[PDB]
Order: structure tokens, then sequence, then C-alpha cells
């Protein structure tokens, strides 16, 4: 904690805040493999 509340929030920038960052670099990522999918797709059909 209640009175790290204080030091708690440079955590949740860094913990809280780095999820953010590894969600949105993850995803990233599947995107891109995702766009094989289409290439796959399209050169099986196409």
């Amino acid at each position: 904690g209640v009175i790290d509340t204080s030091a708690v929030e440079s955590a949740i920038t860094d913990g809280q805040g780095d999820m953010k960052a590894i969600g949105g670099y993850i995803v990233g990522a599947l995107v891109i493999l995702a766009v094989a999918g289409l290439i796959y797709s399209m050169l099986r059909k196409a």
C-alpha cells in the first residue's frame, strides 16, 4: 504494498508498462506470420 504505491508506480511503468510493449511487439510478429497464410493461399489458389 500500500505504502509502496510510490515506488510501485515505477515498477508499474516497467512491468505493467513494459507489458503493453510486449503485447504490441508480439502482435507485430503475429501479423508478419499471417502474411504467409495469405501468400500461401494465393499461391495455392492462384
